[PDB]
């Protein structure tokens, strides 16, 4: 958990935006079209609904796996 | 479950997972094939889904007798 600790210590919200961007390893095309924004808005909303999209399939994926359990 | 009962401080879990293994009966092979497994997470998820199984075949088959005798 030492990512973690590298998003702190400051007050700026345009650098830990861009280094929490940066953490999370996308693909190189969709990190281009990230970085063409002038803004942050738009790309820091994708990537909240990326994690979101992420977690659920993940949460999912172990569900099916008990739900298949139970059905073998 | 005395055997069982008689090792609860003995350490290395693994072997604690592999008695629970040997303790419940299913094909002596799927004994021999967890116990020797390095592993303990894998063993340890196929136990469960075994144990599952003979839970449910057990509750089913007291069910079942229970309509066995209200029916004769």
């Amino acid at each position: 958990r030492y990512q973690l600790e590298a998003v702190k210590g400051t007050s700026d919200p345009a650098m830990l935006a861009d280094t929490i961007a940066y953490h999370a390893t996308w693909t190189v095309a969709e990190k281009q079209e990230i970085l063409e924004l002038t803004d942050l808005e738009a790309r820091l909303k994708k990537v909240l609904g990326l994690l979101s999209r992420d977690l659920e399939r993940f949460e999912l994926d172990k569900r099916v796996a008990q739900r298949v359990k139970e059905q073998m």
